[PDB]
């Protein structure tokens, strides 16, 4: 379940980052399409209960795109996966949900990092990218296989 891309967008609809682990045009387009779902009058972003809801919003060019809105903060998370690799099993949706939770925690830990909290946006973005690399980047060994 290696993501194709991870996008974070803030409560005012300004992108925080579009991360691609390792085209940049493709995922910018997919991210923009996703923002249209967040703005739609016909999308329900929440469950009956308070647990944040994972949504499968669309699939395009072999990328299955999932998204979530954090009700209380307005944070928007968008993650794409390789569609042909997906089983659709319950355990896989639970794994995808875990990835959303982990991405959110990482974000909160970076933006409220004891040093970065008082620093510029560029430094937060750089830190987010390295934290996401530790999770998502394919190793030399994985690439050769
Ligand atoms: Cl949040």
């Amino acid at each position: 379940l290696r993501p194709c891309f991870v996008s974070l967008i803030d409560e005012s609809d300004k992108p925080i980052l579009i991360y691609v682990p390792n085209d940049v045009l493709k995922y910018n387009v997919l991210s923009n399409i996703s923002l249209d779902y967040f703005e739609s009058a016909l999308v329900e972003w929440h469950s009956l209960d308070s647990k944040p809801l994972l949504k499968s919003i669309f699939q395009l060019e072999g990328v299955s795109v999932f998204a979530m809105l954090i009700k209380q903060t307005g944070l928007k998370i968008v993650i794409g996966f390789e569609q042909k690799s997906l089983s659709g099993a319950d355990d896989e949706f639970e794994a995808i949900n875990q990835i959303f939770e982990t991405v959110r925690k990482i974000y909160i830990r970076v933006k409220c990092n004891p040093l970065l909290v008082s620093g510029d946006e560029k430094s937060i973005i750089k830190s987010l990218e390295r934290k996401f690399d530790e999770l998502f980047i394919s190793t030399e060994v994985e690439l050769l296989a």
